C-alpha cells in the first residue's frame, strides 16, 4: 500500500493506549452483546438528561426564526464574544471582584477553550495538575508536546506534577510538596472527587503561585452546585488577577445541554515573564482559530442570565443534588466512604483494595449500570469509583436499588 | 508591577503585527471615530449579509423546541458528527468518489478546522501554502511551532514553501519550482484570486504529492459557487485517496452564516509514513477538544441536505454571484484588471504602483468602503485588492456608484 513520507506526530504517538472515553464505550458494547435484552443504566460521564429550560429554548427558537428576516439578522459575530454576552458574564458571576467586560472571552465550548490555552502556552511549559482530575488537562499537555513519555510503573506521563489528592489531605494537595511548574490546572469543585476549596486553601493556591511565578488555570465549572460557604471565583482571592485565569462552561454551569458555550477571564495583572499580558495572547488566538460563538448559542445564554433563567437554572440544579443524595445515601448506607456529593453532582466512592476498573466492571457485569473508574481520572484515582447524578429521577432510583442488591452482604 | 515566570510562548511571539482581521478591525473602528456619521459598505470579510432560508432556521427552532420535551431530549453531539450528518455530507457531496460515512468528520467550524489539524499535524511538519491564500494557514503554522521568524525584505516567515500563483500563471504554482514539504494546504476556489483549479491542474497537484509523499489539505470552502466545469473535490482526482484530505465549512457551501458547522474528509487509504491512518489521529484529537456540533446546528445541516435546502442554496449562491458580477463590471468599466469573480463570490482588483493598504485606506476614507487589502493575504497579495460580493443588492450597487465616482476622471 502507498504511504506519504509525512511523520506521524510524536506527540500523538506518546498517548497511552485505552483512553477513558473510548475504553468505556468499548466496554459497554461488548457488555451488551453480552447482555442484549439489559436494561443499562448510565452514571458515567457528566452527560446532562433533563429537557433545556423552556425559558431558554424559546429564547433559542425565536432567535432562530429571527435570522430569516432582514432587520432580525446579522452575519458573524465579534470573536471575543457579542459584548452584552460578555458584559452579562462579568456581573452576574465577577461582580465586585475587578473584572471588566473586556476581560470576558466567549467560546463554543470550555473542553474547546482548556485546547485554545494549551495551544497558546504553547510546547515549551510544564503543567501541574490535581490528581485525579479530568483527563483532558493532562491529555492536552501531553498533544501539545509539554511531557515526556507515559511510565507504567506510576502511571503517569514524564514532567506533569501530579497533585496528589486524598481523603488524608482533605482533597487539597499539600502544597510544601510540590514542584514548580509554570502552569497549575485548578479544578474546583473538582472533577472526580467533588471536592471544593476552601477561601483558605485557594488563598493557599494564590500564594503558592505567586512565590512560584506559576500561571493558575482555575475551572470553576460546576461552581454552580456549591452548597458549603466556599468561593465560587478564584478571583474572590486578593491577588489572584496577577496569577490566575478562571474558566467555565455554561452546560455545566446552567446544569443542561443546548448552549454550546463557555468563557475564560483572563485579568489585565496577569502578565508573561516579560511582561506581555497574557490576555493579548489569547485573544490573538481567538483571531485564527474562531469566527464567534453561535448567535442562537448565545441568545440562549442570553435567556439564562435573567431573573427567569437563573430560576430555571437554580431549580435544575436543585434537582441533580437531590439525585446525588440519594446516591450518598445509598453508599452510605451500605457501609462505603463515600466523598463528594455535597458541592457537585457526582460522587467519589472509595472501593480500597479492588481496580477501579474490577469494580468498574463488576458493577456493569451485574447491575448493568455504567459508572466511572477512578483510575481514568489519573493515578490518584486509583482505588475510587465515580457516579454521576445525571439522570432521571426513575433510573437514579433503580441503579440505587441494584447498588443495594449488588452489595448488601459486604458490610454489617 | 508582578509579573509571572511563565515564558511567553516564543511561536507567539514570531507572529508580525497588523494581522489582516484584528487590523481592519482597527482601522474600521478607527474611521467610524473619524466619521461617527458616515454610512459604511463592508465588503471586506467574508462574511454573509442575507437572511438563512426560511426551511433551515425552521429546522433549527424545531430543534430548539423539541430539546424542551422529555421525548425530544437530546444534548451531547456525536463527537466526530451525527451519524445522518454525516452520511448526507458523503453522499451529497461525495457520492461516486469512494468516501464513507465514517471517513467525514463533523466539526463545529472550519477556521478552527485547520487548527485542529495543525494540532494533530504537530510542530515538526514543514507546509506549503498557494500565495496568495487565506491567512489562517500561515498563521496556523507559526503558531504550531512549524515556521522560523518574519523577514521583511520578503514579508515570509521563514521556512514555509510560498507557491507562486500570479495572472500570468493563471493562478496555478509551477510546480517544477515548488519544493518539497510535508503539508501542502490548497484552496480551489482559491480566497482571494477566485481561482478554480482544473481537472488536468489537480492531477499535477495530486502526482507531485504523490512522488513527494507530501500531504494535501484541500480547501473547498468556495466549491459550490463554481461555474467553470472544474473538479468540486479533490476526491474526483484518481489517487488523490491516498495523498489528500478535504474540509470545508458549511456557512460557506450553503451561503449563509448561522450554520456553525464544518466537516473534514479524511480517506482510509491516507497513512503516515509508519503506516499509521491519519483519521485515526484525527479522530483521536476532536476527541479531546470537542464534544460534538450543537444538536441545533446539525438539524440545520440536516435541512440543507435535503430538495428544498439544496434549492435555497442553489438561490443564495445565484444571488451572491449576481453581486459579483456587478463588481467586476464596476471595475473593468474603469479599466482595472479583474481576477475571479466566476467561481466565487469575490473579486481580485489589480492596482499597479499602489500599495494594498493605501489603496484600503483610501477607498475607506473616500467611500465608506471596506474592502480587503491583498497583502492581508500574504506577499504574492500585494498590489491587489478584494472586494467581496456578500451584501443586499442596494449595498453593492451603492458601493459601486462609490468606486466609478471615486475612480472615474
Amino acid at each position: 500500500e502507498y504511504k506519504t513520507k509525512v511523520s506521524r506526530n510524536s506527540n500523538m504517538s506518546k498517548l497511552q493506549a485505552g483512553y477513558l472515553f473510548p475504553e468505556i464505550a468499548r466496554r459497554r458494547s461488548a457488555h451488551l452483546l453480552k447482555y442484549p435484552d439489559a436494561q443499562v443504566i448510565s452514571l458515567g460521564i457528566g452527560d446532562t438528561t433533563e429537557p433545556i429550560p423552556e425559558v431558554i429554548t424559546s429564547a433559542m427558537a425565536k432567535k432562530a426564526h429571527e435570522l430569516s428576516t432582514i432587520e432580525g439578522y446579522s452575519g458573524y459575530g465579534a470573536e471575543q464574544g457579542a459584548k452584552p454576552l460578555r458584559a452579562a458574564i462579568a456581573k452576574t458571576f465577577y461582580g465586585g471582584l475587578g473584572i471588566g467586560d473586556d476581560d470576558v472571552f466567549v467560546s463554543d465550548g470550555a473542553k474547546c477553550d482548556i485546547s485554545r490555552l494549551q495551544v497558546m502556552f504553547g510546547s515549551n511549559v510544564t503543567i501541574a495538575v490535581q490528581d485525579p482530575s479530568y483527563p483532558a488537562y493532562v491529555d492536552s499537555s501531553v498533544i501539545m508536546g509539554q511531557t515526556g513519555q507515559f511510565n507504567t510503573d506510576v502511571q503517569k506521563y514524564g514532567n506533569i506534577e501530579y497533585m496528589r489528592c486524598t481523603p488524608e489531605n482533605g482533597f487539597f494537595p499539600d502544597l510544601s510538596t510540590v514542584g514548580r511548574t509554570d502552569i497549575i490546572f485548578f479544578c474546583s469543585p473538582n472533577n472526580p472527587t467533588g471536592a471544593a476549596a476552601t477561601r483558605e486553601q485557594l488563598t493557599q493556591l494564590v500564594e503558592f503561585a505567586k512565590k512560584n511565578g506559576s500561571i493558575i488555570v482555575y475551572d470553576s465549572a460546576y461552581a454552580m452546585y456549591m452548597s458549603d460557604d466556599n468561593p465560587r471565583s478564584i478571583f474572590e482571592i486578593p491577588g489572584a488577577e496577577e496569577v490566575a485565569m478562571e474558566t467555565a462552561s455554561f452546560s455545566k454551569y446552567a446544569g443542561f445541554t443546548g448552549v454550546r458555550l463557555g468563557w475564560t477571564v483572563i485579568p489585565k495583572k496577569l502578565l508573561y515573564s516579560d511582561g506581555f499580558p497574557v490576555a493579548k495572547d489569547f485573544n490573538r488566538i481567538i483571531c485564527t482559530c474562531f469566527n464567534g460563538a453561535s448567535n442562537i448559542s448565545q441568545a440562549g445564554a442570553l435567556a439564562c442570565l435573567t431573573p427567569e433563567g437563573l430560576e430555571a437554572m437554580h431549580k435544575v440544579i436543585g434537582f441533580y443534588k437531590e439525585n446525588t443524595n440519594i446516591i450518598i445515601d445509598t453508599f452510605t448506607s451500605l457501609g462505603y466512604d463515600v466523598y463528594g456529593g455535597k458541592n457537585a453532582p457526582y460522587v467519589w466512592v472509595h472501593f480500597p483494595n479492588q481496580s477501579s476498573w474490577d469494580v468498574f466492571a463488576e458493577i456493569l457485569e451485574k447491575t448493568h449500570v455504567v459508572t466511572t473508574p477512578g483510575s481514568g481520572f489519573g493515578p490518584g484515582g486509583e482505588g475510587f469509583v465515580r457516579v454521576s447524578a445525571f439522570g432521571h429521577r426513575e433510573n437514579i432510583l433503580e441503579a440505587c436499588r441494584r447498588f443495594k442488591q449488588l452489595y448488601k452482604h459486604h458490610h454489617h
